[PDB]
């Protein structure tokens, strides 16, 4: 029974929402599309940990003309050891709407590729759970 807060921006541009292809060993199936996002570190503030994880994840030339909160949700992950034992990770998710000014994307290794991506097409990509619950939520599928 541990605990992670996930601080996760929806990036929009000129009606597409920026999505991002995971790398090939990252996430318990792969190359499934996602949004970015991460942790907040002790010492700061969940706008200071966005911004930051957005430099890193997608570069500098991004440039954001907005940010605001939207709202949050949670889920329990399950994590399954070698042997069958089980151990619970509770989620909460930070969820932000950002618009861009630009579309200038810069991926890190988390990240085999990226797209652009009108509302109509979001459900049909193979996007992993988070993400769908997010989009979800927010009435884009």
């Amino acid at each position: 029974m541990r605990q992670r807060t996930i601080v996760c921006p929806l990036i929009q541009n000129d009606g597409c929402y920026l999505l991002c292809k995971m790398a090939d060993n990252r996430g318990v199936f792969p190359g499934q599309w996602a949004l970015s996002g991460g942790g907040v570190e002790p010492g700061e503030r969940i706008e200071e940990a966005l911004r930051r994880e957005i430099r890193e994840e997608l570069g500098e030339q991004l440039i954001l003309s907005d940010i605001t909160p939207w709202t949050f949700r949670d889920d329990i992950r399950i994590k399954t050891y070698a042997d069958g034992r089980q151990e619970e990770i509770y989620m909460i998710y930070l969820i932000f709407d950002c618009v861009s000014a630009n579309r200038d994307i810069c991926i890190n290794d988390e990240f085999q590729d990226y797209a652009w991506v009108a509302p109509a097409a979001l459900a049909l990509y193979d996007l992993n759970v988070a993400t769908r619950h997010t989009l979800a939520l927010k009435g884009l599928l």
